[PDB]
DNA sequence: TAGCCGCCAGC
DNA sequence: GCTGGCGGCTA
């Protein structure tokens, strides 16, 4: 966690679960508990905040319950299935002026939503239990 | 500009 | 040993 992060910094501006280029780009990867360390990409993005979010995906995935990451926004639908309300709600005012505007991820940020909750991406069943 | 690699390093 | 992130060559 940190721990990678020394050289760089101990702790720092930027986030976890992140690398910074020469030009500034960012980077998303991640490695599993349960194959001793070996690596696949979840992705990359130019954002930091977002950046959190991206290992955000991948670690709710992966410890399962109690997922280690950053920050504890919680996010619950209601009524519905039927919830135009909260998706504008919550989305509304929500943004970042360079990394979002980078066009058509518009669409898909400005909807929804800035923390989703997410099952087992990681594990295919049958894999009782992890670790 | 991006990805994979490889040591190494603090929790 | 955990799990990231440095970290810098090559892709």
């Amino acid at each position: 966690m940190d721990q990678g992060g020394r050289g760089v910094g101990a702790e720092h501006g930027k986030y976890r679960g992140v690398r910074r280029r020469p030009w500034g780009k960012y980077a998303a990867e991640i490695r599993d508990s349960r194959k001793h360390g070996e690596r696949v990409w979840l992705g990359t993005f130019d954002t930091a905040e977002e950046a959190a979010r991206a290992y955000d995906q991948a670690a709710y995935s992966m410890r399962g319950q109690a997922a280690i990451l950053n920050f504890p926004h919680e996010y619950n639908m209601g009524s519905g299935v039927s919830s135009s309300t909260a998706m504008a709600g919550s989305s509304s005012a929500s943004a970042s002026a360079s990394s979002s505007s980078r066009q058509v991820f518009e669409f898909e940020y400005l909807d929804d939503s800035v923390l989703e909750e997410l099952l087992e991406e990681g594990e295919k069943p049958n894999k009782g239990k992890k670790k």
